[PDB]
């Protein structure tokens, strides 16, 4: 069940825990696990978690190495724990969940998700593993992903992308789009209509629609005229205003990506975790414009246009609710004289 | 006055300390501050200072987030402490000064700079803050920056650039060029004529004059002929000599920047701090030429040309003094038969 | 013999230990050595070794700063210890050897390699240092490098590249190709014929033959036809197969380098050390193809072609032995119907 | 205004957390909490727990400073968590329980014991606190102590002693004997009839009956004759046999106390925690007799005599179950020819 | 040739820093200093301070090993720093002062006390060291101790006891009673008339007057009658009241010493530092009586009797100021009907 030296043997020989027999010599110093290779010590793992170093080492070695839902999705769906696996949170360099089921003797609260202690918890089930669909059917609270149809259950089509060893990708050699199912108190839920964030990053941003291609290629005024965006404050919200000491707008990742290719800037990720909305302390290196809390979301530009064009613009300020990544994201909408002033998501 | 959980609340909600009421749960493990977000721990701060972790966390959260003088300037002007702010040293990942005034109960030596304990110390005053010009007028020892004129005081025009959240920049949406004033023992000082370093970096180096543009674009022999630099050893001092085991010359940042675009090399910053002169252990990857102590300064090329063309070349070796960043920098000048052999700054 | 403050003085003033007299104030906190510079603490060294922080600091300061053999070569030749120097292992951020000879009072097992305790150990001798060739002649077990001929000893021509301050390079201003000699139990050995790995890296990979230039420039099918590689599974072994969930082949660095310029991927170096064969956990970001243990070797493409074209292809699977970096590397060769299926090195 | 600096203010000014307003400067280094007193740092708390230093500091400051059941009693009753207090485990220098209810934002799983997350946990309730008897009635799983009767509930009289700030004592100025009640799955459970251990220690051991006074003062042969203990191997079980390399017997604390006054020995407490039965690696300094696992229990000698005399001595070896401190303690009984060879508890 | 390895050489060979030449190999791990002795590591120093381990090691090695004033005296006199020595605080296992003068490159603010940076600090000067009386005369702020008269300066006779390597003692082979002098803002300051605490401890408490001998040997009623202490609540203040849940009185160390010989109790020193008044969280093991903040002072019983008998007993409650160890100690006096209820010092 447990053996630090056997975990290290699997890491050295298989790249992760693979259930192989064997042992290697291990040193633990502070928060770092070493193994002896021909007379000298080689670092295997640096603990960045709040768990004991040897426990975090084992959970990391036993991480799920298939494509799995991004942590923000599991969090938004209320997942508390995973059935017989570890979802490793690469944004936090730590397990996504505090406890485990049938993984590690120090963190297990149960060997199987059918045990009583798991009933009030929302357990994550993976239909790609034999028997887990049936475990979901019998579980009181849970979230299930599948690659195909489940008899008698209507699916919710999830995002196109998933996380594979910390790399978020849309799979071509592997399936990353899952069907989602959720049960609460033994009742199968109808998951709401939702947008999905695109989980792209600033430096290798790639467009996923013709509008996004046009946004990156065309000048600001050409793009706004082509897609008839006059009065929606896209100059402020998406392109960003760098003329004053406080940086204006800049709430869509594609706008940051366009600026970054032209002029670099600093993004301080002061709450480093996976979430649908991200807050950054941004400092523009060219102008000196800055903002302590700049909320950023990566929506497909077409989706963001649909959202802002579907709002009433008759009051000065109000909260707009948008279902994104299965959760209700609050946006602040500021208007003046029937046109938009700004529109930004809130991290909550 | 003091509350670790309130500091963390401000960091999470405002990106820095903003004087807001509230608390979040905090964990301190070794030298890392965490906060609990929906059942899991998220890292807020890793202490790299020699201060206690919770104290360094508070000083970092209370850092000045306006454009401020670079630490090398404050050090050269003899600044010991700041009035009611924290100058964060991003080169050292630590406070620029050991003690504080009216910032933190663990590090404060006073609540106000008018207290007796501050009289012998050179206190930094910021004229952009209400009342600090008057505090400078009454202070015994101090350095004051302003954006405009001060009645009855002659200013010293400082560098064009300043530091904003660790980004050194010439402000366009914000003012980064300050007037400087200094008092010693109650007497307003005449600050000397000085050159200023340009605070650029190796990889995104940008020219700031036509001579620098020509240096980057033209070949070595074309540039030297155009600006009539024969006999000043620019081939050695600025371009660098990579033909022997010991790397020759290479003491101006623009010369390193030109080499780096053509051929990468290793720069070991073995004294990592902000200073007018920097010493690097350099290893050229293409040739294997190396040098344990390679002194580098980032002067505007036009300024460096003026300096070296203003020296007497009649002795084999001597020390040349140049006022740079308000301090007296010693250069070694080596000559032979009336022409320069080398010319380099000394870190002292 | 020993002085922590004197080691730090040499680091600050000379960039490494240089035998100079002097002292600076030092702070040791956890695993970090600091020195006080004008009232504030500056980090000099962060200990990443399993040694005490002050001991590792001294060994790092006393590292060899000339071109030295890469650690993988010394390990393959059985080197246990170095004569009167420290070979710093930049892959491990630690000394390459556990003990020293005449370097450090905490780690020395002897002052001179002629002492009895060194006789059973394979001592590394550097012919560029006065007297070390003669010490090798009198030593029982040892490895010697020279830049030129040694009277009465036949040399083995080593690799073209060597390590200079952690930068692996083929020297142009300095000599990096050494003659190698080895003695075991007082008997000079005949070192075997061997290939050498090229020690290049993924991102600045440079071809070293016309075949490698053609591999990077031509399309897959053009290159295979030009060099008549039909039936040798180069599409699988070198170019890689990204069509299935398990990534196929990709065992030569030049193939990874070609893929990386076109499409980025993740390489997890889960045994971070210097070795002739490297194992990576690879995840392709474009396709999602991945493999937990992907063995990679950087052979000159011409050498790899010679190796695979010199094998018998008549059995389904067998182990092939290839002398590389002076050690016997085991390759697995898989064949079907007289053609290659795959061919990969094993890390052992 | 809950804060690290406010916790430290209460410790400095009140000796523990007392809900007072105020702050003092705090430094956290080396898993230790310091406060600044006239320019220099004074240590307030060294963390010996597996919790973060600032969290353990707060739980320690918020420890219950009234007499509370010993941790071994709470463990034997299956207590998982306490309602709105912290039971500090002075044998482990750590909280007795991992989580809290309405104590600390970092460790709370709930603010009140009525929340659903507490239902499957056995919550400790203190009838001396207003409202906690009613919370016990509504809790699905729990343990309740009171100083008096609770209408309708059948009580179990607990041990005479309790723990006050880490001092186990029989209260004279305070009450330390409580009624006990327990609920499992929403149903009140009958607590078993039980002996209680005496919770004494080697150095300041004091007899609590005439038989224990006789054992300490009389010689071995005289005591066994007076209390008619022939055939029960008291020479082995209680007095101990130091004649062989392996130390024989010595399973009652009073026997260790008698030996210790005569000749010192080493007791390695290799599982340092509060428990009804303790295991020690014992080395006798005079003879060199030793034993890696010597199980020791502190029963009133009268109780142990009552237990062993009630045994059937016709079997070579059998396991005997005795309820002690509300838990079932297994004893190994070795006999030969109708007399006892040895009789020892198991951990 | 000042160095970490040279400090360790002096510790190993001389027991402290003695200015000798030499070096030994040193390892620094776990906030601890080791040296290699015949192949294995031997611990020389465990850092308990908030300074870096190698810095604290040097300051400890350079500690003053002559009799020096107790830290509570230096604190009460406002001492900020010492001239060319280290006063080691054995109650905190740390330097008594943050910075140094001419001791250690990492902590020095100056090489000599005459430097301008020292002028606003109260520097401790030791007249037993050549030149330090003259440095006191030139210092703007300072405290001076001497073994004899200084011409022109009016002395204050200090306590009989001093601290030698952490042992507080009244010297017989060495002098421990010093003259004291103090300067503020360049002006010599008259030190007040003062009592001194006796600096005794619970275990090895020894009486130092016939009244203290009587207190330990006589019964409570007999002692109060002989010394005519009726109406002064000595039963409460000194002997302590253990009859209620809250422990009453017990504010003089001699009263704790008398109780401790009779029955043990726990004293939690939750602010562990040297101070004229100490606060303890006390738990009586026999009765269970306890008190979170019990202020205790070790005055000669004759001095305490002199203090309390000089009091006006006509007010329900008032604060009484008494100069002790050169500082103003506030006492709370509670009276009723012309007799004392309680009388305790405040920290
Ligand atoms: O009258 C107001 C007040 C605030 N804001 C907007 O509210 C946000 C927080 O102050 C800012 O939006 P931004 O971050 O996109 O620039 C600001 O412009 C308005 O638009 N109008
Ligand atoms: O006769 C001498 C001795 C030294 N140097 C120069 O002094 C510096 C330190 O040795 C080197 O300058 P560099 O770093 O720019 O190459 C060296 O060339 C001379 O020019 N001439
Ligand atoms: O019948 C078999 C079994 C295994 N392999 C090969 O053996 C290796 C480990 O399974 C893989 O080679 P690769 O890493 O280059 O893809 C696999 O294709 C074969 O070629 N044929
Ligand atoms: O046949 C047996 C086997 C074991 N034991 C007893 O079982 C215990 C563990 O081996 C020992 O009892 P002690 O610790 O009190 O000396 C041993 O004497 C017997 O008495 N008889
Ligand atoms: O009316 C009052 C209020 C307080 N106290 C006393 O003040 C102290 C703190 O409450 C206690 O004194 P003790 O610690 O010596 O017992 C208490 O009895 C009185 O005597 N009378
Ligand atoms: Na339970
Ligand atoms: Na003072």
């Amino acid at each position: 069940n447990m053996s630090l030296e056997n975990v290290a043997f699997n890491v050295v020989n298989k790249g992760h825990f693979d259930g192989q027999q064997g042992e290697v010599p291990v040193s633990i110093i502070n928060n770092t696990v070493y193994t002896k290779v021909d007379g000298v010590d080689v670092e295997l793992f640096e603990n960045k978690t709040t768990l004991p170093v040897n426990v975090a080492f084992e959970l990391w070695a036993k991480r799920n190495i298939k494509p799995v839902p991004e942590v923000k999705i599991l969090n938004n769906l209320g997942v508390d724990i995973a059935a017989n696996t570890v979802i490793w949170d690469y944004k936090r360099d730590a397990p996504a969940h505090i406890s485990t089921i049938g993984v590690c003797s120090m963190t297990d609260i149960a060997k199987k998700p059918t045990e009583t202690i798991c009933a009030p918890l929302t357990v994550f089930f993976d239909g790609r593993v034999d028997g887990q669909v049936d475990l979901f059917r019998n579980a009181r609270n849970g979230v299930l992903i599948t690659e195909g149809s489940v008899k008698g259950l209507q699916p919710s089509v999830g995002p196109k992308q998933a996380s594979l060893n910390g790399v978020t990708l849309i799979g071509e050699a592997v399936k990353t789009q899952f069907n989602y199912y959720k049960k609460v108190d033994g009742v199968v839920q109808q998951l709401p209509e939702t947008y999905f964030t695109q989980s792209r990053n600033l430096q290798e941003f790639k467009p996923r629609s013709q509008m996004e291609i046009d946004f990156l290629e065309l000048a600001m005024d050409e793009f706004i005229e082509r897609y008839k965006l006059e009065g929606y404050a896209f100059e402020h919200i998406v392109y960003g205003d760098f003329s004053h000491s406080q940086l204006g707008g800049l709430h869509l990742l594609i706008g940051l990506a366009k600026r970054f290719k032209e002029s670099p800037f600093e993004l301080e990720d002061f709450i480093p975790m996976d979430s649908t909305v991200k807050n950054y302390f941004i400092t523009d290196a060219q102008t000196g414009s800055s903002k302590c809390v700049c909320s950023v979301i990566d929506l497909l530009l077409d989706d963001f246009v649909e959202i802002i064009k579907s709002q009433d613009l008759s009051v000065v300020s109000k909260v707009v609710k948008v279902t994104i990544d299965y959760t209700e994201i609050s946006f602040m909408l500021w208007c003046k004289d029937g046109h938009v002033e700004t529109f930004y998501p809130k991290l909550q």
